[PDB]
Protein backbone atom coordinates (compact mmCIF):
# COMPACT_ATOMS: atom_id res chain seq x y z
CA UNK A 1 0.00 0.00 0.00
CA UNK A 2 0.97 3.64 -0.45
CA UNK A 3 0.68 5.56 2.86
CA UNK A 4 1.57 9.04 4.28
CA UNK A 5 1.21 9.77 8.05
CA UNK A 6 1.18 13.35 9.27
CA UNK A 7 1.38 13.70 13.05
CA UNK A 8 0.70 16.09 15.95
CA UNK A 9 -1.88 18.84 16.65
CA UNK A 10 -2.67 18.17 20.32
CA UNK A 11 -2.91 14.35 20.00
CA UNK A 12 -4.61 14.78 16.57
CA UNK A 13 -3.23 12.96 13.50
CA UNK A 14 -4.13 12.81 9.80
CA UNK A 15 -3.30 9.86 7.53
CA UNK A 16 -3.29 10.65 3.76
CA UNK A 17 -3.47 7.50 1.61
CA UNK A 18 -3.11 6.36 -2.04
CA UNK A 19 -5.14 3.26 -3.00
CA UNK A 20 -4.00 1.01 -5.99
CA UNK A 21 -6.42 0.34 -8.90
CA UNK A 22 -6.17 -3.45 -9.39
CA UNK A 23 -6.71 -4.28 -5.72
CA UNK A 24 -10.11 -2.58 -5.47
CA UNK A 25 -11.12 -4.00 -8.88
CA UNK A 26 -11.02 -7.39 -7.18
CA UNK A 27 -13.70 -6.05 -4.75
CA UNK A 28 -15.74 -4.83 -7.77
CA UNK A 29 -15.40 -8.10 -9.60
CA UNK A 30 -15.11 -10.74 -6.77
CA UNK A 31 -16.71 -9.13 -3.56
CA UNK A 32 -19.76 -7.40 -5.25
CA UNK A 33 -20.67 -10.33 -7.62
CA UNK A 34 -20.01 -12.92 -4.79
CA UNK A 35 -22.11 -11.28 -1.96
CA UNK A 36 -24.90 -10.41 -4.48
CA UNK A 37 -24.98 -13.92 -6.13
CA UNK A 38 -25.61 -16.31 -3.20
CA UNK A 39 -27.20 -15.07 0.04
CA UNK A 40 -30.71 -14.78 -1.42
CA UNK A 41 -31.15 -12.37 -4.39
CA UNK A 42 -34.03 -12.39 -6.83
CA UNK A 43 -34.96 -13.52 -10.34
CA UNK A 44 -31.50 -14.09 -11.77
CA UNK A 45 -31.22 -17.18 -13.92
CA UNK A 46 -27.76 -18.65 -14.48
CA UNK A 47 -24.86 -16.32 -13.56
CA UNK A 48 -26.21 -13.05 -12.21
CA UNK A 49 -26.78 -10.72 -15.25
CA UNK A 50 -23.82 -9.61 -17.45
CA UNK A 51 -23.97 -5.88 -18.35
CA UNK A 52 -25.40 -6.84 -21.74
CA UNK A 53 -28.47 -5.44 -23.47
CA UNK A 54 -30.49 -3.84 -20.65
CA UNK A 55 -28.07 -0.98 -21.36
CA UNK A 56 -25.29 0.64 -19.41
CA UNK A 57 -27.81 2.44 -17.19
CA UNK A 58 -26.99 -0.31 -14.71
CA UNK A 59 -23.50 0.59 -15.89
CA UNK A 60 -23.79 4.11 -14.50
CA UNK A 61 -24.55 2.15 -11.35
CA UNK A 62 -21.57 -0.25 -11.88
CA UNK A 63 -19.23 2.69 -12.65
CA UNK A 64 -20.78 4.93 -9.89
CA UNK A 65 -21.19 2.22 -7.18
CA UNK A 66 -17.63 1.21 -8.23
CA UNK A 67 -16.70 4.88 -7.75
CA UNK A 68 -18.01 4.34 -4.14
CA UNK A 69 -16.63 0.73 -3.71
CA UNK A 70 -13.27 1.83 -5.15
CA UNK A 71 -13.13 4.56 -2.57
CA UNK A 72 -13.70 2.37 0.59
CA UNK A 73 -11.19 -0.62 0.47
CA UNK A 74 -7.46 0.42 0.53
CA UNK A 75 -7.82 3.08 3.14
CA UNK A 76 -8.42 0.37 5.69
CA UNK A 77 -5.38 -1.61 4.28
CA UNK A 78 -3.17 1.57 4.17
CA UNK A 79 -3.61 2.75 7.78
CA UNK A 80 -2.48 -0.75 8.74
CA UNK A 81 0.83 -0.32 6.80
CA UNK A 82 2.06 2.94 8.48
CA UNK A 83 0.51 1.44 11.69
CA UNK A 84 -1.49 3.61 14.14
CA UNK A 85 -3.69 3.42 17.24
CA UNK A 86 -7.56 3.62 17.57
CA UNK A 87 -9.97 5.36 20.00
CA UNK A 88 -13.69 6.03 19.39
CA UNK A 89 -15.51 6.77 16.14
CA UNK A 90 -13.30 7.32 13.02
CA UNK A 91 -14.05 10.14 10.56
CA UNK A 92 -13.79 9.12 6.89
CA UNK A 93 -12.77 12.21 4.79
CA UNK A 94 -13.08 11.40 1.00
CA UNK A 95 -10.99 12.87 -1.87
CA UNK A 96 -11.75 12.89 -5.61
CA UNK A 97 -12.15 9.42 -7.14
CA UNK A 98 -11.13 8.84 -10.78
CA UNK A 99 -12.25 5.56 -12.43
CA UNK A 100 -9.56 2.87 -12.98
CA UNK A 101 -7.06 5.20 -11.30
CA UNK A 102 -5.68 5.54 -7.75
CA UNK A 103 -7.87 6.98 -4.87
CA UNK A 104 -6.86 9.23 -1.91
CA UNK A 105 -8.61 9.61 1.53
CA UNK A 106 -8.06 10.45 5.28
CA UNK A 107 -8.81 9.54 9.01
CA UNK A 108 -8.89 11.93 11.93
CA UNK A 109 -9.20 10.35 15.39
CA UNK A 110 -7.89 10.47 18.98
CA UNK A 111 -5.71 7.94 20.80
CA UNK A 112 -6.00 6.63 24.41
CA UNK A 113 -3.31 8.34 26.60
CA UNK A 114 -0.18 6.32 27.38
CA UNK A 115 3.11 7.15 29.13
Amino acid sequence: MQVSVETTQGLGRRVTITIAADSIETAVKSELVNVAKKVRIDGFRKGKVPMNIVAQRYGASVRQDVLGDLMSRNFIDAIIKEKINPAGAPTYVPGEYKLGEDFTYSVEFEVYPEV
